[PDB]
């Protein structure tokens, strides 16, 4: 039943950098997600506890959510959009493992991850 740690959003040892994309995931991209009607389940990590889901944490292994990812890019946690980028993969997909097509869960993630693929279709240049 237990919840595990979260992600971490901090590491002294990993090396950061804050490209103009990170700059624009965090300031253009992530809060076009985290107001949307479907964005609440996604905007912490899951409580399998509260959910009564003790199943979640022997099926998924690589949590990830965007109350994480947000603070990441706070943080400037990330080297490059790629890593911050697969982050939201990584959310998505957890979502579509552990539940099943159709699911009320899942028809939020899939609107998400489309508005999703359409705001990154356009990042920002380099200096
Ligand atoms: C990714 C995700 C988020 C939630 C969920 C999270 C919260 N809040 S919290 C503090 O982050 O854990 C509350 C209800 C939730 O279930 C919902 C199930 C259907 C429709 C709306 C919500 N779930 C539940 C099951 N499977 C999932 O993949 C999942």
């Amino acid at each position: 039943s237990m919840n595990p740690p979260p992600p971490e959003t901090s590491n002294p040892n990993k090396p950061k950098r804050q490209t103009n994309q990170l700059q624009y995931l965090l300031r253009v991209v992530l809060k076009t997600l985290w107001k949307h009607q479907f964005a609440w389940p996604f905007q912490q990590p899951v409580d399998a506890v509260k959910l009564n889901l003790p199943d979640y944490y022997k099926i998924i292994k690589t949590p990830m959510d965007m109350g994480t990812i947000k603070k990441r890019l706070e943080n400037n946690y990330y080297w490059n959009a790629q890593e911050c980028i697969q982050d939201f993969n990584t959310m998505f997909t957890n979502c579509y493992i552990y539940n099943k097509p159709g699911d009320d869960i899942v028809l939020m993630a899939e609107a998400l991850e489309k508005l999703f693929l359409q705001k990154i279709n356009e990042l920002p240049t380099e200096e």
